[PDB]
């Protein structure tokens, strides 16, 4: 749980690839944009936060939404504590894969209350294909919470992450 005193939370960033996993990461860790699409095959940061008074070392782990990565799914989804799910406002397609992620989450962790939070990024474009209310029903119906992002103007970028840390903590308080 503690590293040096400080509360260690190992976050997963999923989804399919060009939601904007990186740009979000790279968002919260470095405070810059990145314009470009560079695909990830698997990259993490550590970060020192305060999140509501509580000093944290969150391990970001950064994923691969392309295909061809997914023998890596079952190692991170082992070690991680809560999850990301990433889909993009504009891209039906990546919305329809948010479950692929949870249900294969659900099953290597053999559990049905592991921490994640539902993202919806891109916020900032005009063009939209998946609204605000039929994420939302979702969330409510996975019981998780739900965040509109913009890893562009920063929209929402820290409420994403702190509030998987505040899940997290509040599972981990429950036992
Ligand atoms: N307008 C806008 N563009 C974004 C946003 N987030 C990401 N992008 C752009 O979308 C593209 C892909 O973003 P990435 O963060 O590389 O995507 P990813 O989900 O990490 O992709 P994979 O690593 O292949 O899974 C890049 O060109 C980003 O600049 C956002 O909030 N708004
Ligand atoms: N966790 C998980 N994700 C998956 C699985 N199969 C596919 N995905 C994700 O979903 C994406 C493909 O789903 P779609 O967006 O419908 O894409 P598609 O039509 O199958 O193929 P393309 O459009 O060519 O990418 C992959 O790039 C992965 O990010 C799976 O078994 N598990
Ligand atoms: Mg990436």
């Amino acid at each position: 749980l503690y590293f040096q005193g400080m509360t260690e939370y190992k976050l997963v960033v999923v989804g399919a690839g060009g939601v904007g996993k990186s740009a979000l990461t790279i968002q919260l860790i470095q405070n810059h944009f990145v314009d470009e699409y560079d695909p990830t095959i698997e990259d993490s940061y550590r970060k020192q936060v305060v999140i509501d008074g509580e000093t944290c070392l969150l391990d970001i782990l950064d994923t691969a939404g392309k295909e061809e990565y997914s023998a890596m799914r079952d190692q991170y989804m082992r070690t991680g504590e809560g999850f990301l799910c990433v889909f993009a406002i504009n891209n039906s397609k990546s919305f329809a894969d948010i479950n692929l992620y949870r249900e294969q989450i659900k099953r290597v962790k053999d559990s049905d209350d592991v921490p994640m939070v539902l993202v919806g990024n891109k916020c900032d474009l005009p063009t939209r294909t998946v609204d605000t209310k039929q994420a939302h029903e979702l969330a409510k119906s996975y019981g998780i919470p739900f965040i509109e992002t913009s890893a562009k103007t920063r929209q929402g970028v820290e409420d994403a992450f702190y509030t998987l840390v505040r899940e997290i903590r509040q599972y981990r308080m429950k036992k």
